[PDB]
């Protein structure tokens, strides 16, 4: 039974329930993420920005079944073109806007990567990506407003691949956290 999360903590409890089995209902997860209304007071603990690039801040480990984390994007910060290691990935905006660009999996030949589409994700919107759909890049193109987003990955993964736009070549990347449970990482 899907109910509206009243708070971030409530969202987390609902997610534990949803992920209690070994099979995940993606539509239900997206729906509950969208129904959570961003309340900056509830996630301030996790919103730790960096001057130079975006930060990843772990919120919950999902009793093993998922990682839930908050990403903080300064003006002009963006990500690489990346995959998600055969996991489910959900992204919800908690503050500001992000441009999401979708790319096709590259061919064998070196070649400018092909942009499928792009869209602006606005506050409280929740999107879904998985490798079968394609690859993506996420960016805060604003010059005046920092952005904050909530991400959920299941199963959790800490390694993925980044892709070069000019050539399609991929490189392995290990994901790092800037903070976990509100505490900065060494
Ligand atoms: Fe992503």
């Amino acid at each position: 039974e899907l109910l509206k999360p009243r708070t971030l903590a409530d969202l987390i409890r609902i997610l534990h329930e949803l992920f209690a089995g070994d099979e995940v209902n993606v539509e239900e997860v997206q729906a509950v993420l969208e129904a959570y209304e961003s309340n900056p007071a509830e996630w301030a603990l996790y919103a730790k920005f960096d001057q130079y690039r975006y930060t990843r801040n772990l919120v919950d480990q999902g009793n093993g079944k998922f990682n839930l984390m908050i990403l903080c994007w300064g003006e002009g910060h963006g990500s690489s073109i990346h995959d998600h290691t055969d996991s489910h990935c959900f992204l919800k905006l908690l503050q500001g806007n992000l441009k999401e660009t979708l790319f096709d999996w590259p061919d064998k030949k070196s070649n400018e990567m092909i942009k499928k589409s792009e869209r602006t994700l606005r506050e409280n919107q929740c999107a879904y990506i998985n490798d079968s759909i394609g690859l993506h890049r996420v960016e805060n193109v604003s010059h005046t407003e920092p952005a904050v987003s909530l991400h959920l990955y299941s199963p959790p993964f800490d390694t993925c691949h980044a892709f070069d736009q000019r050539t399609g070549h991929k490189n392995k990347v290990t994901m790092t956290f800037h903070s976990k449970f509100g505490i900065r990482t060494p």
